[PDB]
């Protein structure tokens, strides 16, 4: 529709279900899910999220994207810092896997923050926004696949501990974005770059098959 929040929605219908469709991706929703390929996706979610949340905090005053500001409601680096330390031990961040598709993401998002802060939201939105969706999906469908110990960690990242209701935050996260001041050609290239996120992101699954397949 006329919203940021809704054009957003409706754009990105059809690259969401190539998501969905991933082999990868869509190995997990069946249940089959390795450790191993967990491993690699809390580690990317670690290195996005980094590059994420770096840029962000240099454009936090930015009029393009102060408006969606959430530091202590959205932040992740913690909460992965957390699960990383769990599935990869005390040393994990000298072991954790850092591949090619998870340095494309990152690029694209650094590029964004630094050369093009008009699309930051575009990123935001497709991480946050979906991961508050998705998390409670695919941390139940790991919780079991995974058989973990009661060690008590190791999902903290598919918890906003921060955010009381899901649903009344998106509905101020959808405010707040709408709320954003863009022109048409900046509108479009929002739109644009919320589909390369998604790109991004499928490219990463499919990276991540071809690696825990050999």
């Amino acid at each position: 529709p006329q919203d940021l929040s809704e054009a957003l929605k409706e754009a990105t219908k059809e690259v969401h279900t190539q998501a969905e469709n991933a082999e990868f991706m869509r190995n997990f929703q069946k249940g089959q899910v390795t450790r191993d390929g967990f491993k690699l996706v809390m580690a990317s979610l670690y290195h996005i999220y980094v590059a994420l949340e770096e840029e962000i905090e240099r454009n936090k005053e930015s009029p393009v994207f102060a408006p969606v500001y959430f530091p202590e409601e959205l932040h992740r680096k913690a909460a992965l810092e957390q699960d990383l330390a769990f599935w990869y031990g005390p040393r994990w961040q000298e072991v954790i896997p850092y591949t090619p598709a998870m340095q494309r993401y990152v690029k694209r998002l650094h590029e964004v923050g630094r050369t093009e802060p008009e699309l930051l939201v575009a990123h935001a939105y497709t991480r946050y926004l979906g991961d508050l969706s998705g998390g409670q999906v695919l941390k139940k469908i790991a919780q079991k696949a995974l058989d973990l110990p009661s060690s008590g960690e190791g999902l903290a990242f598919f918890t906003f501990p921060n955010i009381a209701s899901a649903t009344k935050f998106k509905q101020l996260y959808r405010s707040r974005m709408n709320s954003l001041e863009m022109t048409p050609a900046v509108r479009q290239r929002v739109i644009e770059e919320a589909k390369t996120a998604f790109l991004l992101n499928i490219q990463l699954f499919e990276e991540l098959q071809e690696l825990l397949t050999h």
